[PDB]
């Protein structure tokens, strides 16, 4: 298990290709768009050695201690393991970072379990996921191609070599050429480029990972949205702003021990789904929105009573429907260990029917508990002094203006900064667009589960209901 | 237990006060309006002693047989056992049927095991547990004031008994007048005429039960909802019509060992949640709801598949949506009993969170199930023929006109009635308002879930994160 | 102009080819299931002679009166007659006649004043539009296919002829074999098979009109909705239940004189664009649907009003809703009629962007204020005791127990019944789903907004705003 | 009316008593802050000018040019004009400015067009409308008390000068003490203090104006939202962010000639309804939302277009569904307009029906059409680099992945980066909140509505129908 200084220095000697603003970065762990986010991670890490969370947060094996998120879980008990492990990192964070390392090792650990899966490459999975927890490595990864002509496949784009495809093949590996479209928190030392494909896209049917650093690799950051370094005027964007970025391959070498798919369609598609992978991702998702629906009740509450709007009965409706939210998270969260089964594998998964529920659901719910913050904060979300402005001239009179029903001014304005954070300001925003697809377009995930789910049951009961009616012409 | 034949001749015998249409109901087994659900209610009766599912519903005890909705669970797997039993009657009626007996019985199971609340009253709650139970009699409850004016209290209403209130008490009991707004399923051998009251309505803080055929007790019938005996014309509603009533108390007179709760505010506003009541009568609708939307499930993929409508997108994905529901339904149900705790009396119930989780979010879903099946449907919905026709001259006509993709006609027109009166029939429409309040308004339950949830872990989650905004003035 | 007399003389003379349950109905004047709408079909023409109504209702030319929906406007003027006939004949039934005869006209008015557009069967059109006008006869429609495989066109059903197709040509017109859905409201003299059809579908691009008894039509009823006669029982039911039936064509003969379009795809597919009847009876729409509306209203104020829910804020807040929607409805009225042009033959037609707003906006709307009227009710929507119950032995307990605030107990229930009727009786919640379709799918109609849409203006401003971005590269 | 170098000269010679993070802000002109919306502003006062615009944003009145803005409208003509300069000023900004001067001139128009009402203080406001528009000033408004403890009212909060009240009264004039929560575009030569009071809120209710220099009077700053200079990568917050602030009042002197309303609770709570300031400042708010959709529009469709999505079903939808939008506030502008009265004073004034649909409807459509921009560009629209790294070495690599569907690379980011402003960006999210709450708090706003509307007619049409239904008693 890493320890934060560990990973800053790392990251400081083998930086990932990263470029802002057409310059390339040479130290993020320094760099006003990046020291944050490293430093949060860091934290993250360093939580793993606190005496007090040791024994959750890691797990010993024959003298050695790894992250909790590679334990293979043998148990339902273990699932649970994990899934406390999720949710303690979730909330240090009030379960903001969404792309916390441990979400795919969850992954990495599904497809190390399930090797088979992927034949004569499972030997480089499985030494792959022992170097991933040996290492405790953070990665970051990319899975969608570039967003140029939507109406035509990987293989009808402008140019063969948009999306990611494989050039050529060598005794070495194979070169790769292409870009994906987004890798958020490219603060790492490994990017995953893992897996729905058209029949005739064999060249892009490719599964591997590399360093951030392999020559070739490149990151290109979008606009930032750090609001400053000041924690009372921006709460959570000095923190934990991830970035998200193009990642570009400019004709790139991927080592053959680094290879997990190549050139097949079918293995890619069903990777996910077979490995478990998708069930141990989902599971650290649910966490982590429980985590952070109940970030936004704690805000939400501490809002309502700060400005005495409490007292109103649509108010705290909207607050209970805040709470709705969160019992149903921890339920599905629940449902998904509890019946939790094996895989042809032999992998204990958690339930995918639970976990399905929560992933489809909270894209839906989330928009509504941001839209429940705005209309209880209403005007004060956007009364926003600086603490500079505290600390200034006119100090004295916001203290008396800004005070809330038996709350002092500086706690108030803390408070609804960081409700702003959560919400408005371009972190907070870009944290909606990221609930509505994270995981997939919603369109094509509500498609994927109707035709996944075993439907049969339901409409077996509802013909034998019908008999009766048939029977009236015999 | 009962059997279907019991339920039948003491109805016959002692038929309930009911009144429809300005005429007393003599015989409620064969009058056209109540016999399609008294016997549906008597099938379900006959089920206990099935071999298949004697198990299920039933247990042993002391050389006698009771049904499952009266087991004082010990132990979570009783708490499962309660679940399954729940289950499988709602199954039989599509989950149509919402005030079968089960569910007061689980009111007064959890009544009896925390018997030691209602003080002096205690026996007569567990005399009255026991009669139930060794009678397998059926119940039905009113709970509610007359809907006059909203803007007063009981005691502030046109006249002081409007509300069911005590006109004196003597050595034989109390005498009662006044009327509860709402009964449904009033086909039961008892009335529960049980427990939100302002501090100064003492007379209206009752808690009582009585036979239906008590002299002074009347129910009044509102319109009826069966469309007609045909099982292929009206589906549900020749069976599942369980009729709705205003329940009149003309100073009727409520034996002192009938007498539960006398003249307490406090002791009856917090009857449900102190002795438990409210988590298993909510687990009794968490396993319903999860039923009906099975059914709904069911018939939404049929007539998708029948009419060839499955092919188009948004259609897959509005099933998805009801996927998406109903396994949130279930991961209710499966938190609710894995998190079940003893409460102050001993008596362990499901866990609040969860079942509040539930009862708030179901009537917000249903709407959108049942619009979900309009919009599949379309026209097929009112292009509904009768078994008549297709039994006439043009039958040849609609058995080609009506076909659907791979679909029979006549199996078309059965699955488009059923889909249409469980949605846009008068019964149909019904269980809409139904789903809407029949566990209260909406409004006021949420303001309640406010108020009694724990918000105090989140709020210090934020103050705590908090802190760092706090020392920059440091 | 026809008085309800001779309407109801020209039914019984020679009625429709009506069925229902596998029977011939003989003289839907006086049959149980048509009596009431036939009623209130002659009451809409009795109001033309009205001399209150007449100068709204009719128009004088030529020592003759005709129905104002027969007016070829010429004026905005004459547009905003048009729609205060629509208006007035609408409030006569609270806006829940959805397919009175005025609908229709409007669609045979702009066919007849665009002419032109059908060819050499332009003369036929005009003279039909005379036979309608100067007869002042009723009409019904019926334009979609029959509902048996939708993931295939037309000419892809499991029968060639089970859509309305062309078997033949003779000297005397053509013969007809196939159906056509749904038809409403056929208490009518005539019927009209008017016309998205694809490439491909030319034996199936008809259009052309026929007297209700025509040999080999029949029009058969789906279950009817008929609550009963009693006004206070089924205030709306029992006069307004308009029916819907699936209409047979047995190698029908078309007269050549009866055919406007034969065997041409796209003259089908832009007939009602091109001619201006789109515009025009949507313009009957938008009035309809205000006139809708405006009843909605008063019910939702009479209902909180009656039992003193209107001093809570949200009930205010739900019907202060209706009122916005009602607004709307306005608001679109207006301007359609006054941003009215000519179109490509000279007929003046009301705007089509604001009708296809309010056509495409309505449908999304009426389900919310069905819903709010659910809402305001509650219990009392379906405490609904009959007129029998009043005058029956326990009239005097419900005038006690069901009076409102200030409000008698028969007004109170009169106007819940009211309520009911208009939601969650058989009749109403058949509204629900008339409105969300009776003018199309909005998936596709929807699409075809977008696809009509001049976007243009719009994309160009954008471009513009955009010049100043792109000008940093220079 | 003033060119923009004189509204540029008379901000740097008397700027507004502005403060940013703690220190004042000598030049707004120049402020990195403020020098984007100063340059806006003033773009604004020079189109005045231009001969292309001259004639619908100025009128001459006996040798002078005076904004469009202080027309008093005698005629609909004369709104129409009024109309169309608030449409062509909002088309500037993409309707993104939503507190441009000519919303409050309006305002100020109405006032003195109504003075009469303001008693002995008339000349004051027929003098103080004179004199903005002869200097054709701009102004900002302050409206609403601090958000301290919203349970009880202004005389009930920690201190009687928290709301802004009179100290004393004194031969020059009242001297106030207190502050305004909120005053939006504080560039401004005037703030416009004006007014639901409580009973006994007599020294709350005023209503006067003041140059933003006077002594005692500050604007706090809230966080900055412009995100850079660059119209390529912040195309719309580098120009239209407006800045929101808190407004002190430090015993201010407000001279005499200054005060329009002074201790009246009354006359301040009906002030906007009964002068017309109501109807006219909604007038400038619904032209402006129709440029802001259409704005939006133009975007959705371009990105659709742009990436090829265009090409699916529901992304036609989506569009086809603002469309809707844009066509109903379309519609309440023209009806406003058309349905024009004059009011007590004899001021003409828009239909407040129409008014009060679109401000009351447009903040429930807003969030929808920003949630549309969503889920149209998914991923594009946080895929945003930066101009700069189009001009950097990786600028090729960009142009080959970033490009669109027939759509160069630069134009496709540009694009973006535009539809992020409007949505994502700090400025962006912030319009969101902006559009709920703008007008007042949707709760009170819509519970306005229910209490001044008069639903008489429709209730009077309800028991009209229901006569038939009581005569079933007689
Ligand atoms: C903040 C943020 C962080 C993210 N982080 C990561 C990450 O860390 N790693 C990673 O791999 N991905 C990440 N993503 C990507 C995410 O997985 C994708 O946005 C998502 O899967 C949907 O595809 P898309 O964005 O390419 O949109 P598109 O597919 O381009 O769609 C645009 C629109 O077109 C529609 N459309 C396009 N194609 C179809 C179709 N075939 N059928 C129906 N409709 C269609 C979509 O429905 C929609 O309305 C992130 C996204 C965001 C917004
Ligand atoms: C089909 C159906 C079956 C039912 N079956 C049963 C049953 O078997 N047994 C039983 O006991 N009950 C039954 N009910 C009753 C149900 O429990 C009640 O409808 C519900 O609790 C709400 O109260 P109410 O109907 O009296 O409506 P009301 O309280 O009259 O409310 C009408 C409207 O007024 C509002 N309003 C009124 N008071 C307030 C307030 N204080 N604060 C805020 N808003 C207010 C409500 O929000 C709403 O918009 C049934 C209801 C239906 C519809």
């Amino acid at each position: 298990a890493r320890t934060g200084a560990e990973y800053i220095e790392a990251l400081k000697t083998r930086p990932p290709n990263l470029w802002y603003k057409g310059e390339k970065v040479e130290d993020p762990t320094t760099h006003p768009v990046f020291r944050g986010i490293v430093r949060t991670m860091a934290a993250l890490y360093d939580l793993q050695h606190d005496p007090r969370y040791r024994e959750v947060l890691t797990y010993e094996e024959e003298g050695k201690r790894h992250g909790m998120s590679f334990l293979i879980p043998k148990t339902k008990e273990d699932l649970k393991r994990r899934g406390q492990a999720y949710k303690l990192w979730a909330d240090q964070n009030l379960g903001m970072m969404g792309r916390s390392p441990d979400y795919l090792n969850a992954v990495v650990m599904a497809y190390a379990a399930s090797a088979d899966y992927f034949g004569e490459f499972a030997e480089n999975v499985r030494n792959y996921y022992r170097y991933l927890r040996d290492q405790d490595l953070a990665t970051t990864h990319a899975l969608t191609n570039p967003q140029v002509n939507r109406a035509r496949p990987p293989s009808g784009q402008p140019d063969p070599y948009i999306p990611v495809g494989v050039v050529k093949q060598t005794e070495k590996g194979i070169v790769v050429r292409g870009a994906r479209m987004t890798a958020t928190f490219p603060l790492a030392d490994e990017v995953l480029i893992f897996p729905l494909l058209q029949a005739g896209s064999e060249k892009y049917a490719l599964a591997f990972a590399l360093p951030t650093s392999t020559p070739g690799l490149h990151f290109v950051c979008r606009e930032a949205l750090v609001g400053g370094d000041s924690p009372f005027d921006h709460p959570l964007s000095s923190r934990v702003e991830e970035m998200d970025c193009l990642v570009i391959f400019d004709d790139v070498l991927v080592p053959w021990e680094r290879v997990f798919i190549l050139g097949n369609v079918e293995l890619c598609n069903n990777a996910y789904a077979a490995t478990g992978a998708l069930n141990h991702m989902a599971h650290q998702v649910v966490a982590l929105k429980t985590a952070k629906t109940e970030a936004f009740l704690g805000v939400a509450a501490l809002m309502a009573e700060g400005i005495g709007a409490d007292v109103y009965g649509h108010v705290q409706e909207k607050i209970a429907e805040i709470i709705v939210y969160l019992e149903a998270m921890r339920a599905f969260w629940t449902r998904a260990e509890e019946e939790a089964k094996e895989n042809a594998y032999g992998l204990l998964v958690p339930d995918r029917g639970a976990l399905d529920g929560a992933r489809n659901l909270y894209p839906r719910l989330y928009p509504r508990i941001r839209e429940i913050l705005e209309q209880i904060g209403a005007s004060g979300l956007i009364t926003l002094p600086s603490e500079k402005d505290f600390k200034g001239p006119l100090g004295p009179f916001l203290e008396k203006f800004l005070q809330g029903a038996a709350l002092e001014a500086k706690e108030r304005v803390a408070l609804f900064r960081l409700a702003w954070d959560m919400t408005l300001s371009g972190f907070g925003a870009r944290q909606e667009l990221y609930e509505r697809f994270f995981f997939g377009d919603p369109v094509r995930m509500y498609q994927t589960l109707y035709n996944v789910y075993n439907k049969e049951p339901y409409k077996e009961r509802i013909r034998a209901f019908l008999k009766e009616s048939l029977k009236v012409f015999e």
